[PDB]
């Protein structure tokens, strides 16, 4: 893991200028047909960009060369902005938007608010690729089975839940540096593994029951 | 290449590439095109590289085995030739081949990774050297226990010093210290087409005359 981290410069440095380009481009006088190519380049390169930000400090973390922050942040409140960019098209109908946090949650716990937002985001991300039609529920409550409260937070799938082999395959997913580019077939997408390993990072686990998914997540704390 | 960019950082560079071989049949001002140029140019160096890092990680982890087929032996480095052969021409660089005449036409193996590094080893010298000529000699070596295949690719070029030698021939993934990221860069494609050699069943080593440095390859030619 030390890898990419460590040349993580001339794996940004083309990208910089990739979009460093193309959000120069747009002041020079662009054509009609020329800025809808252009905004292009800058619509997907950024989405790659970031997914190739999105794998180094993962990469980063499993090193062990950067750690988790630990901040109290307003749970809730991320939540609740977690919806707020699918609600913009929740409008489209066969798709329903529920949030239900247990009143016995508390509004501010102690973690790490940018990476639990990437996980939430990407559970969440994942339930609208997924249903066609249907309605989404996304869940915040604790748990208290277990020696001590642990926080959960499920999205409940619409669709052809998951392979059997592809779940496990889920589950036990731990990617090095190469194993982040390789184009496994299995599928799951980049998005969804990378997600997944931080909430092993944090403690807890992940779980997926699947009945014709719940892709939950159990975020650990300690009372008080 | 024998290794699959992922699903997610293929697809949307191939979008950002798409514009720049799509954006220069528009009309744009010189100081435009420059910018559209090198994201062509550009783009290029960090979808290289990410199959050149994989490729690496693929290759010590043992996850790639090789055809065994009856191919032409003269029509692939003819055909090798011929690609460079315009890249050739501009360049003031005039690349002769000898073929000996005691190989043969045929010998079995896998052609399609022995294309690679021949091209590995062809690019390179185009890559440090100017002016000069470019040779590729294809030619059985008797000195081991039996007749071996080896063919040696030299340039009129710039030679390599005493660490990047010792470097190409020791450094390995996953393993102790890769002593770069700036060196590397050009030099990947070189430790990937030892890694072949090494895996196809001979040795191949390096010798810098200090100035013509020649990439030799030692195959194990088919018993009769
Ligand atoms: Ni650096
Ligand atoms: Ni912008
Ligand atoms: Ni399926
Ligand atoms: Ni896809
Ligand atoms: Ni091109
Ligand atoms: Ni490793």
């Amino acid at each position: 893991a030390e890898f990419l981290a460590k040349i993580s410069h001339e794996i940004r440095t083309p990208m910089n200028g990739v979009l460093g380009m193309t959000e120069l481009l747009l002041g020079t006088p662009l054509s009609a047909k020329q800025r809808d190519y252009v905004q292009t380049i800058h619509s997907a390169g950024n989405e790659l960009l970031t997914l190739i930000n999105e794998i180094l400090d993962i990469s980063k973390l499993e090193s062990g060369q950067i750690e988790l922050d630990e901040v109290q942040f307003d749970l809730n409140a991320l939540i609740e902005d977690c919806l707020d960019i699918f609600r913009v098209k929740a409008e489209q109908q066969r798709i329903e938007l529920i949030s239900f946090t247990q009143p016995q949650v508390p509004r501010v716990i102690g973690g790490d608010p940018t990476r639990l937002r990437q996980v939430v985001l990407s559970l969440l991300d994942n339930a609208f690729k997924q249903t066609e039609e249907g309605e989404i529920l996304l869940v915040v409550a604790l748990d208290d089975q277990g020696e001590t409260p642990r926080l959960r937070i499920a999205v409940q799938d619409s669709g052809h839940p998951f392979d059997a082999k592809e779940r496990e395959a889920l589950l036990t997913a731990e990617l090095h540096s190469g194993d982040f580019l390789s184009a496994s077939k299995l599928g799951s997408h980049l998005g969804l593994i990378i997600a997944r390993q931080l909430v092993r990072l944090m403690g807890g686990e992940f779980g997926i029951q699947s009945g014709s998914t719940t892709l939950s997540l159990t975020l650990p704390l300690d009372p008080q």
